[PDB]
C-alpha cells in the first residue's frame, strides 16, 4: 500500500509516534518519505553486506527483523520481516519504536541525517489535522 501523506500522518499519531523518544511526527514523516515514499511493500537488498531493508521504514534484517537469509543476524524487535510488508503498519511502527529505543535514536537511519536532520520538516505533516 502506498499511503497518501495526511492519511499516514493521522495513522502515525493514532499509533503513538508523535514525540516518541523525543521524535516529532514531522520527523517520522520525513523518514518514511525518503526511505520508501510511504510504500509498505518497499524492499531493498544491500548487495554489500547481504541484508535487506523492509517496508515503509526500511527496517534492516540484520538487527531488527528475521528473514532467515541474512548472515550474522539477530532479532532485537523479534519479528518476521514479512510482517513489515503488510498494509497494516502496526508491526512496522512497533519495530521503528524499538529501533529508536537504542542510544542512536532516529540517527540510526542515514537517510534521516542526509535529508531531515537540521532542516524545516513542517511541510511533511502540515495541513493534515494532527
Amino acid at each position: 500500500k502506498v499511503f497518501e501523506r495526511c492519511e499516514l500522518a493521522r495513522t502515525l499519531k493514532r499509533l503513538g509516534m508523535d514525540g516518541y523518544r523525543g521524535i516529532s511526527l514531522a520527523n517520522w514523516m520525513c523518514l518514511a518519505k525518503w526511505e520508501s515514499g510511504y510504500n509498505t511493500r518497499a524492499t531493498n537488498y544491500n548487495a554489500g553486506d547481504r541484508s535487506t531493508d523492509y517496508g515503509i521504514f526500511q527496517i534492516n534484517s540484520r538487527y531488527w527483523c528475521n528473514d532467515g537469509k541474512t548472515p550474522g543476524a539477530v532479532n532485537a524487535a523479534h519479528l518476521s520481516c514479512s510482517a513489515l510488508l503488510q498494509d497494516n503498519i502496526a508491526d512496522a511502527v512497533a519495530a521503528a519504536k524499538r529501533v529508536v529505543r537504542d542510544p542512536q535514536g532516529i540517527r540510526a537511519w542515514v537517510a534521516w541525517r542526509n535529508r531531515c536532520q537540521n532542516r524545516d520538516v513542517r511541510q511533511y505533516a502540515q495541513g493534515c489535522g494532527v
